[PDB]
Formats: structure tokens, sequence, C-alpha cells
């Protein structure tokens, strides 16, 4: 065959089906048959908070929807569908930027998280991304103290043909990153790639280090990093908002990578990190697939979750 919207949103659905359950579409059921009263908000907002969208802004959702229907006074729950897509679909629009990596030399992304939401295969992944578009990667291994976590992009990168700079375990990750930095620019790399100590520290070590890598890149380029990107995983429920909150009040954040969209039948994580922070969400992960790490468009997303 050839690609098509078509096809491309049968997968998308498909992707949310457990999400779908309850959200989007899931609406449907829950209208279905009632009038607009007191009640069909509260039973909307029980299933909003289940889905874990959380409780200011599913409050922010059932307010705003609110009043859209006194507008309209419509009467009929069904028609609250269109206003429901209309709402949770602007909190989306907010965060609509995909991350453009062209142009520098090289383009710097410093990527944040806690180990185990992700973060590795998503470095992978968009390495092979950006590949398949034509640039040239190099990875930063700067989860120093971790040798699991450096071995893990060493023999990934010898394997895939992608440089890895690299140090003994326990050397001082923005040593590490400015080293790669210089190795990055004398080979004329197109993006780079520095992963960061993601086995929590306190709060105040976790800020020093990530600061530290920050003020380290700008010895070399004022625009390092280019993107302080952050790895969540939305099957974690509100830990993942928790931990968006715990990063960019460490360092700053410019771009979230939401992974595991497709694993979990609560899909409200987007919404609560959409509408909480206001930081972009640049790509999220609807399978296990290098290209199931989908550029973020609020568009698509909410006519694949809406769509029945």
């Amino acid at each position: 065959e050839k690609p098509t919207k078509e096809g491309f949103f049968a997968r998308l659905k498909r992707s949310l089906l457990k999400t779908k359950e309850n959200l989007g579409s899931g609406f449907i059921s829950l209208f279905r048959g009632k009038k607009i009263d007191d009640d069909l908000f509260e039973e909307l907002e029980e299933q909003l908070l289940i889905a874990d969208v959380g409780v200011e802004t599913t409050r922010k959702i059932i307010t705003n929807l609110t009043e859209g229907a006194s507008r309209k006074q419509l009467r009929d729950a069904e028609a609250l569908y269109g206003l429901l897509k209309e709402e949770m679909g602007e909190i989306l629009a907010k965060v609509d930027e995909p991350l453009n990596v062209e142009g520098k030399a090289p383009f710097v992304i410093l990527m944040v998280g806690v180990n185990g939401v992700g973060k590795t295969t998503t470095i992978g992944k968009l390495a092979r991304q950006f590949e398949q578009q034509g640039k040239s990667v190099m990875l930063a291994a700067g989860d120093t103290f971790r040798a699991a976590a450096v071995e893990q992009l060493q023999v990934w990168g010898q394997r895939n043909n992608i440089p890895v700079i690299a140090q003994h375990t326990g050397a001082d990750s923005a040593s590490v990153i400015f080293d790669a930095i210089q190795a990055a620019k004398a080979r004329n790399i197109d993006v780079l790639i520095a992963d960061t100590a993601g086995r929590l520290q306190n709060k105040s070590h976790l800020m020093e280090e990530l600061k530290k890598i920050v003020r380290v890149m700008k010895k070399l380029d004022v625009e390092a990093p280019h993107e302080v990107m952050l790895t969540i995983d939305a099957s974690t429920g509100q830990n993942a908002v928790s931990q968006a909150k715990l990063f960019h009040e460490a360092v700053g954040l410019t771009g979230i990578t939401l992974t595991k969209l497709d694993g979990t039948a609560k899909g409200g994580v987007i919404f609560s990190v959409a509408d909480q922070f206001g930081i972009p969400i640049r790509y999220i992960g609807v399978g296990e697939r290098i290209e199931d790490l989908r550029p973020f468009k609020a568009d698509d997303f909410i006519e694949a979750l809406f769509a029945r």
C-alpha cells in the first residue's frame, strides 16, 4: 500500500485503545441519553480523575465545559462531546511544538529524567530518527557513576555505528559532556544527545549536578544545551507529573517526551502535564518501534482519542 492519513490514524487509535475506554470516545457511553445537570458533571469529573487527568486540570476542563454549555444553553449531555474535544484540544495545543534539531554544530540535547521511565530507550530511538533524516549523531554517557548505564550506551553505539563519549565509572559528568561537545564539533556531528544521572540524588545534589553540566556546556557554546528534554512514563500517573515538577525546578526544561501512552488505560497524564507546566511535549511513545516515538501533534492526538 501507501502511507495514508487513514492508515496512520487506524494505528494511532488502536495504540490508545486502553485509554479511549475512559477518555475521548470513552465519553460517548457516559453521556448517552442523559440530560445536563450537576450529577452529570460529577460523573464526568469522576471519569476524568480515574483516567489520571489530575484534580486541577479536571476542575479546569469541567469549569470551561460548563461555561461553554451555558453559552449555548445545551440540555442534552450527548452534545457535550464536541465541547470537551475542543477544551481538551485547547490544553494540548498550548504544548504542541515539535522539536527542530537542525542547523547547529552540534545541536545539543540534554536528556534528564529518572532511570526506568524510558529515557535510555528514547535516546536510542531519537538517535535513529535523526540518522534516518540524514543527520549525524553522537551520544554522551553522562550518567558517570552508573557503569550499567554507561556500558549500555557504549555497546549500543558500537553496534549501531554511533560514536559514544564516555569515561571511567566515577568520572565527572560535566567533563564527559564537555569532551563530548568538543568531539562533536571536531567531527562535524549534527546532534549530540547527552545522558545524565537518573538515579535521583537529593534535590540539592540533583540541581547542583544539572546546573554544573549546563554551565560547562556554555563554556563552549552559549546555546548549549539547545534542548533540555525530560522523559516521563505516562503509565506512572501522577509520578510523571511530580517528576516533571522536580526536574523543571532543578534545571529548567524546554521539552518533554512522554512514553508508554499505549500501555495504560488511564491516559490523562498528558493533559495534566500539558496544563500544569506549559512545556512543549515534543514526542509521545505509542509503541515499541522507532517510528512509534511520534512527534507530538495535538490535533492528530485529539482526533485519534475522540474518534469512535
